């Protein structure tokens, strides 16, 4: 397991090393965003949590495709203000229910340090 805890104020730097694989090894959900909200990367335990295969879902655009539950002033208008702005950090409390058992999870958006990518962390609650 990669040593890195949900909410570290430095997580963006860490995660900065990590390939793909290195990214499965995290205790919590991960995906990289571009601007655009397409998925760059996925890792193995958001798909514990949704059900996704990470393989198939990168390429997609979250938005619109692949997540319509966050098409939503309270998640994508965060995402795309945070965009535009060019910085991006806030947390909360969501629910996922577009094909699956509703379940309740936290959320963490943080830009990354990369040019024009953002990072999403899901965690069980």
């Amino acid at each position: 397991m990669e040593h890195v805890a949900f909410g570290s104020e430095d997580i963006e730097n860490t995660l900065a090393k990590m390939d793909d694989g290195q990214l499965d090894g995290l205790a919590f959900g991960a995906i990289q965003l571009d601007g655009d909200g397409n998925i760059l990367q996925y890792n193995a335990a958001e798909g514990d949590i949704t059900g996704r295969d990470p393989k198939q879902v990168i390429g997609k655009n979250f938005f619109k495709d692949v997540a319509p539950c966050t098409d939503s002033p309270e998640f994508y208008g965060k995402f795309k203000e945070g965009v535009a702005s060019g910085n991006l950090n806030t947390m909360f409390e969501y629910t996922f229910d577009y094909q699956m058992t509703p379940t309740k999870v936290k959320v963490h958006m943080k830009k990354a340090l990369s040019g024009d990518s953002y990072w999403v962390f899901v965690k069980r609650v």
